[PDB]
C-alpha cells in the first residue's frame, strides 16, 4: 500500500512522522512512500536523502493524503486538514479525541480508520511511543531549567553546577519515571545537586545504584515535598499521568513558572520514528486489520472505524456511542 | 580601617564586590564594614544577611562614597559616578582603565587610589580574581549553548545528549585554557559528544586523563578547526553547517553577572585574601609587601601608573615602584 | 553414582567439563568423580589440585567412559569415541545433533541416553549454559577485533582508542545481546567509540544507563546498519539466533573479514562448569530421570534414550522418527 | 655493613622499621640484616618472612642494638631503652627530640648519630617519610569517624551513606591538604555527603576535578567553617549540633600505628632509599651527598644539630654543615 | 482512628515507628496520632517538630496503648507491656512470635489484631519491610568490619583501601542479597579488594555490570567459599534467610568474630518507616479487615486475632492451634 | 620554500612524515609542499587526500629528495637511499645515527643539515616528539599482550577481564611512565586486575588519585617485581608462572608503526610546530630561535654535533653552538 507522510501543519510543529531509515524500510520491503516537500526539512531532513533512500515526493498536500493507504502523521489534524480526511485510509498519529470533540466528529463524519500514537499499550500497561517523547521532555525539562535560573531570565542568579568553592543549584526532581529520570541525569551531569522524590521505592533504589548515590533520593511524601521544595534552586515535575518555594527558584512542569519535545525536532523526531517504525510497518502489511488483532498493542490504540467510535475513556469523557474495538475487527 | 560597598549601578550587573563572609571577617579586625541598601539583593544575599554579621547598612550611595576608606566595587565607576571619587580612598575593582580614557580621566583627577582586579598578578603569572569569571564562564557557554540549539532558538533543534537509539549532539571546545575545561565538562554532562581542540598537547592530556578518553581531544591545526566546525552542531569560543550554534566568550552568541549568586562568591572568594591585605595595612603596605597586589594599583595622588594602560591612551607613565 | 569427565579429544579443544570446584561438590556429597588423567591440565588445572579436591585419576579414556555412570562432556563426542557410546549412562555436553546425522545415528545406535548442553531452557526462554560462551566470545570479539586492525595484521591501522589528540577507532556493534553488549564493554573499556545497533528499545535503554551514554546507541534499522558500517573501522556481528565498508577495516561475526571460547580455556571452562555445575548435581543425584520431570529446563534438553530422538527439531531437520519427551520420561 | 631492628617497646605501637622486601635488598648488596625476634609479628611479618628472605633472626634486643651499625626504628628510643644507645650508631627513626628533653639528653649524652625521620626533606619543602603517615591518618579518620557516628558510641546515629529515600551523612573536612583529601576520598566512597574547605581555591580545584563535583568544595573562612560545622554530622580537622563527631588529626576524638600491616610499608617504602644511602655509604656519605637526608640529622660524637631542636631546649647549635 | 506510636521501651532500642512525614499524612488525611513524649527524641526527633507536623504528645505509655486504634511499633512488646495488649486494637509491628510463646500467648490471650512487620509479602515473594533493615544492616557490616580490622581492635591490622604502593584489604562477601550487594558497595568503595560469591549468576552478572567489573564477582561453592576466606582479610556473610580464615582477619555475620540497624536509629527509622508508611494508611483507612482482603501483601502479615492464631508455620514451629487466616477475614 | 616527504622505503614501514593538515599550514605561508605519489597510503591517506589540501604530488623519490629544501621522514634513510642525501638539504626524522657508523657516514660525507627527532629537548629535558610514541607503544602493549594470553599464541589461555562468576586476568605494568600508564589504562579498560610498580611513590599517587584505587600500585622493590611478576598472567615492561606473557617494550615479546593511521598523527602533530620554523626561517635561525630545536641537530656542513653520538662512534664533536 502507498503510504503518506504529510508535512505537520500545526503551528509551531516542525517534527515529520517518518525518517529516511523508516522510508527505506516501506520502499525496499514492497510499499511506496509519498513524502510531501519540505515535510522532513523542518527537523533537518531536505528530500535529497530522502529519495536517497526512496520518497515519491510529491508538491501538495492535497496528493499526499490522496492515494495514501496509510497517513503517518505526528500530530493531529488541524482546522484545514479535515477536508482531508478520507474513509479507505488509515490516520496513524497522535490525536488526543478526548481533547477534542471537534477533532473526534471529524473522523467519525468522514468515516475514517484511525490509530491513536498514545494509546498503543503492551502487556506491562507500557505507553512504547510515549516513552520517547518523555526521554526528550526530562532531559530539555533540565536544559530549560538550567537557563531559566539565570537571573537575566528573572532567576536566582545560579549556575547548575556552581564553581570551585561555591555551591551549585540545589534541584528537586518529582518523579522518578522516564521523565523524572532523564531530567535528574542531565541536571546532574550539570553539576547540580538533584534529589528525586518518588513513592515508588524501587525507582529510588535503583537511581541510588545508578548513579552511586550521587543523585540523592528521599522518599516522597506531601511533607518530603514541601520541605524538599523551600530549600531548592529549581524543581521539575516529573509526575505524569498549591504551594511554593523561594524568590528567584524555577518550576518547571511535564517564581518562574515554566512550562515540548518540538524545541528539538531532529531528536524528537528520530527518537518518536524509531517507535513507531514497527508498528507503522505491521501496518503497511498486514493492514490495520490483521494488524491490530495480530498485536493487541497496537490495536489497544484503535480509535475510529467508518464512523465507529473504538475508543470507550473518549466516548465517556464525552459523552458518545461506544463502538466496541473486538466488534469492529472481526 | 572601614572599607565601603556600594550598590552597582551598571545596567545589567547582578554582582556584589563583598559576601557577608567577608563582612564578617573584617568586622573582627576591628573594621566597620559599610555596605548600602539593597548592594547583594541582585545575587541572593538580603540586607539581613550583611546585616546580621557585622555590616553597617546605610541608606544610599553617598554615604558610603564619603565615608569608605577602601571601596569594594565588581565594574568600574560608571559615568553618573565619577563624582563619587575621593582622593583619599582606596578604589577596588575591575576597572579595564585601558579600554575608557574617560574612565582612567576621573580616577587621574581624582586623585585617587585605585587598584584594578584584572591586573593583580601572583607568580606564575596567573590572573587569581580574574580567573574564577572563566570557571563560570565556561560552563555558562554550554548551558546557553544547549539552550540557543533550539529550534525555537533559532538553532538547529537537537537535544544535548540525544535519547537512546537517537544520536547526541556535537560540541566542538576551542580552547583547553580555564574556560574551555569548564565548558567541555558541563557540555559533556549534558550527554553531548564533546571534543577539544588545542596546539598545548599538554593540556590534551589532562583532559585525556580526567575524562578517561570521553571528551575527544584534537591537535589544533587550522585544517581540523575547520573539518570539525563544519560536522559541528555547538562549537564554543574558549580562546558552520545550518543552524549550528557559535557561542564566543572573551545562530551566533558573544557574561558571569548572569549568575550573579554563584559568581559573586567565586570572584569576593578570590578577592577576599587582598581586601584584607588592604583593610589591615593599607594600599601601600599591602601593595609593599604583596607585588600581585602591587601589580593590580592603577592610580594614585594623580598619577597613572601602568605601562599598557599607559602606553594606549598616551599618558605620563609613573614607576609603580616609585610610589612605593 | 560415578560421573566421569574424560579429556576433550577434539581438534584445538582445550577445555575440561569440570573444576576441582564441580568435582568437590561431587564428592564430599556421596558421588565418586572419574577424571581422566591431563582432561583439565588443558585449561591450566593439573591433577595435584584435581585430587586434592577429590579425582579418581584413571589413565585412559576407555576407563573413563566406563564405569561412569554420568559423562561430563563439552564437545559431542568425535570419530575414535562412537565405539565408547553406553547405554546405561547418561551424556551431558554440547551436541548440535542437527549438525551431524552420523553424531545423532551413533548415540541412538547405542541406545545412550543424552541431554544437550545447547537446549537447556529456562521459562524466559534463556539458555543459561550458551550465555557464559556468549560473554567469553563478545569480549573475545573485541580484543580479537583490535588486534586485526594493526596494519601489520592488513588491517587499516588504528589503536582502539587513539592518543591525546588523535582520534580512536570508530566500533560498531550489531546486537545488544549478551555477546552483542560484552563486545561493547571491552571496545569502549579499549577506548574505541563504540556504537550499539538494536531494534529493541529497552536493551539500547539500558546500556544508555549502564554508560550514562558513553557507549553510543542508534535504532537499528538496514539503512542506520549500511551507514554505521561505511564508517567504522571494526564491526562485531552479535547478532545470534552481504554489504561492504571502507578498506583496511575490520569485520567479526559471532577488509579483514574475521572468524571460539576455546582461545581462553581457563576462564571458559570456568564459565561454563559454573552455568553447568546446578544441573550436573541434579542429574548425579536423582538421575535424569527425575533430574528432567523436577526440572522442565534441564529436561528440555533431552536429546536421545535408548535409541529413542527426543527432540523434534533435530527429527525435522533431518526427517527422523520424533519420540516425544513427555513419552520418555513417564 | 650491618642494620639491626629491634621490636619496638612503646606501649601500643605495631609497627616495624623494615619489611621483608629491605630485609632482601640490604641482604644483597653485602648487608648482615639484623632483626629481633618477633619485630614485625604485630604487623603480621613473621620471623619466617623476615628469615626466608635473608634477616639474621637474633633472639632479643641487647644482640640487635649491640651490633646493629646503623639502627633502624619507627618511634625513638623510650626511657627503658636509654641504655642501649651506642656512640658509634646511626639512629634512624622518628625522634620528635624537640619534644623530649629527656630523649634529646640520652642521644646526645650517647654520642650517637641519630638521624629523624620527620626532618629529612626533599627541595619542594617536602616531608616523604612524614607523608604517608598523612595518607593512612587520612583514610583511617573517615573510617573511625564512621564507627563512632553510631548512636552506640555516642555518636548521633547516621549512616554514612544513607540508604535509598534515605538521607546520607554530612561530612566536612578542614583542609585541602594529604590528609584531607584521604578522608574526604573514603567519607565520599561511604556514601557520605562530603564537603572540603580551604583557602588555597587550587587545591579546591583538583578535588573539583577529581571527584568530578561529587566532593563539595567551599573557601575557608571563618564564616562559612561555622555555618558548615553546624550542619554537620563528622567534621574532619585535617589542618556542633548534638551527637555530632568531630576527628582531629594531628563526640570528640584526637594514629597510623592502628593499621600496623598497612602502615609498615607506606613508611618502609619512603624510607627504602634512605635506609640503603646509609647501609652502603655511611652517615656521613650519604647525608654528604644527599640534603634530604643532610637534613633529618639530629645528633653525633655529642653535639645536638637542630636550629627548632635546639632553640627549643635552649642548647648549643652545631652546624650540621660543619660536622659535613 | 486515633493511631498510636509509643516509645520503644526494649533495651538499646532507639527507633520509633513513624517520622513527622508519616505523622503528617496520618494527620492531615483524616486521623489523630497519639505520639508519647520523647518516642522520637530517640533518633534525632524532638516533638518540637513531632508537633510542627501533627503530634497529640502525651505523657505516659498507658495512653498512649489506649485510645489507639492502630499502635505503629517497631519491636514486639516486652516483659512490661504485656498488661498493655488491647483487644479492640491492632497492633502492628516486628513480632518475631515464633521466638517467643509467651508473647505469642499474650497476644492470644489478650486477643489483640496483629500484624507482623517481618511476614508481610508481595507477590514475587519480597520482603519490602525487611529489605531496609537489609540495606541498613549490609552497608554497616562493612564500616563496622573495616573498625574492626584495626589491630588495636585484635585485627590483623589493615585499612580497607591501604595507600599509595601498599595494598587493600582483601574483602569477601557471601551473597549478593540486598545485604551482601550493600555490603560489597561500602567495602569496595572505602577501597578494600571486595569479591562477591553467589550461586545465583544473575545477581553476579548485574555487580559486574553495577561496578563495570571493579566488584569481583566468583561462583560461590564450598571449594571456591573455602578458597577465598583463606585469603580474606574480612569476610561478611548476607546469607539471609565451621571453617576457618587467617589470625587478624574479621568475620561479620548477618579471629575477631562479630555480631542490628538499631545503631543507626536515625537511618533505619526513616527506612523502615518509609516502608511502613503506605501500610499503616491502608490500616488507618480502612482498618485491617478491609485493609487484609484489599491487599494480600499486607495480610500475609496478620497475626493474631481475637485469640485466634493467623500464621501455620509459628503455630507449627510451637504447635498450636492454627486458625486459617482466610476465615478471620470473612 | 619547498619541503619535501618520501614515501619510507624502511619495510614494514607504515607511517608518514606529514598529514594533510601540515600540507595545509605550510602551503598557508607560501610553500610548495612536494610529496611522493604514496607516501601516507599505508596509514589512510591517499594522494587525494594530500593533493586537494594544496600538496604537489610526485611521481617518484627522487623528484623528491632533488627540490625538497627541508625533506620530512620518520625513519632515517636506509641503505639504497645514501645517494639521495642533499649537501644544501635539511633533513628532518628520526636518526638513532649513534646506532649506525654506516648512516652517520653518509649524512657526514653528505654534508647534510639533518635534525633528530628523538633529541630534540625543551625545558624540562622532555623528549616532544618521543613522547607520543610512548603513548601508542603504550596502549598497543596492551592490546597485544591481551591477544598473545590466547591458549592459541601460546599463552595460558586467559581472557583479559574474565566473565561474571569467573577469576579476571592479573596484570603488572613495570614503570609508572608515560607507557606504563598506558598500558594499565588499556589493561584496566578490558576487565583485568592491574598494578603497577615504581620506585617513584609520586607517580603512584597520581596513578592511585586517577583510577581512584582500581589499578593497583606497590613500590617497586626487587621483593616486590619478583612475587607481582610470579602470580601474574601479563606483565609489561615500561621501563613467570608456565604460559604468562611478557611484553617488553623499548611467551615473550619485544612498533608505533603497527597502526600507522594512529601514530602518524600523533608523531607529527608534535613535530607540526617545529616543521614550521623549519619551512619559514631556516635550520639557522630555527635552531637558532629555540634550543629544544637546537638539541636535535645532528649534522652540517661535514660536521658532526653529537656529545653521545660523537663520543661514540669515535668521532670529531662540532660545537653546535659554533655552527650557530
Amino acid at each position: 500500500m502507498r503510504v503518506g507522510i504529510p508535512t505537520e501543519t500545526k503551528n509551531n510543529e516542525f517534527r515529520v512522522a517518518i525518517t529516511p531509515a523508516g522510508v527505506a524500510e516501506l520502499t525496499r520491503r514492497g510499499h511506496e512512500v509519498l513524502i510531501q516537500a519540505g515535510a522532513g526539512e523542518g527537523s533537518a531532513i531536505t528530500d535529497a536523502d530522502f529519495k536517497a533512500a526512496g520518497a515519491q515526493l510529491v508538491g501538495t498536500a492535497d496528493q499526499v493524503w490522496a492515494d495514501a493507504d496509510l497517513l503517518l502523521k505526528v500530530k493531529e489534524p488541524i482546522a484545514a486538514e479535515y477536508g482531508r480526511l478520507r474513509h479507505g485510509q488509515i490516520l496513524f498519529t497522535f490525536l488526543h479525541l478526548a481533547a477534542s470533540r471537534a477533532c473526534t466528529d471529524a473522523l467519525l463524519d468522514s468515516g475514517t480508520t484511525s490509530i491513536a500514537y498514545e494509546t498503543v499499550q503492551t502487556a506491562d500497561g507500557a505507553l512504547p511511543l510515549l516513552a520517547p517523547m518523555s526521554e526528550v521532555a526530562g532531559r530539555l525539562a533540565a536544559q530549560v531549567g538550567a537557563y531559566h535560573l539565570m537571573r537575566t531570565q528573572g532567576g536566582r542568579g545560579v549556575l547548575m553546577g556552581g564553581v570551585p568553592g561555591v555551591e551549585p543549584a540545589d534541584v528537586v526532581v518529582i518523579g522518578a519515571g522516564t521523565a523524572g529520570y532523564n531530567a535528574a541525569r542531565i541536571a546532574n551531569g550539570m553539576g547540580a545537586t538533584v534529589t528525586v522524590l518518588d513513592i515508588n521505592i524501587d525507582k529510588l533504589r535503583q537511581l541510588d545504584a545508578e548513579f552511586c548515590g550521587r543523585i540523592h533520593t528521599r522518599y516522597s511524601s506531601a511533607y518530603e515535598l514541601e520541605g524538599a521544595v523551600k530549600r531548592a534552586d529549581l524543581v521539575i515535575g516529573a509526575v505524569l499521568v498549591v504551594a511554593h518555594m523561594k524568590p528567584g527558584a524555577v518550576l518547571v512542569d511535564i517564581t518562574l513558572f515554566y512550562c515540548m519535545p518540538a524545541s528539538v525536532p531532529k531528536t524528537s523526531t528520530y527518537a518518536l520514528t524509531n517507535a513507531t517504525m514497527p508498528y507503522v510497518l505491521e501496518l503497511a502489511d498486514h493492514g490495520w486489520r490483521a494488524a491490530c488483532r495480530s498485536n493487541p498493542a497496537l490495536a489497544k490504540g484503535l480509535s475510529t472505524h467508518e464512523g465507529a467510535l473504538l475508543s470507550e475513556r473518549v466516548a465517556t469523557d464525552l459523552g458518545v456511542p461506544f463502538t466496541e474495538p473486538a466488534s469492529v475487527l472481526a
